[PDB]
């Protein structure tokens, strides 16, 4: 299980396909520049006036209110 899909991705070690030391993530709706997105950053639009999903600060995945 690689953490990045492309060897062009600077978040991973070219030699391992896994995160470089200190990188929190390589991919995901709540990853930016190899770091978890800040808590509260919008990461998925909900239909209508339902609350949009937001990042946790602690994961690269966008959690669900639905």
């Amino acid at each position: 299980e690689c953490d990045c899909s492309s060897p062009e991705n600077p978040c991973c070690d070219a030699a391992t396909c896994k995160l470089r030391p200190g990188a929190q993530c390589g991919e995901g709706l709540c990853c930016e520049q190899c770091k978890f997105s800040r808590a509260g950053k919008i990461c998925r639009i909900a239909r209508g006036d339902w609350p949009d999903d937001r990042c946790t600060g602690q994961s690269a995945d966008c959690p669900r209110y639905h």
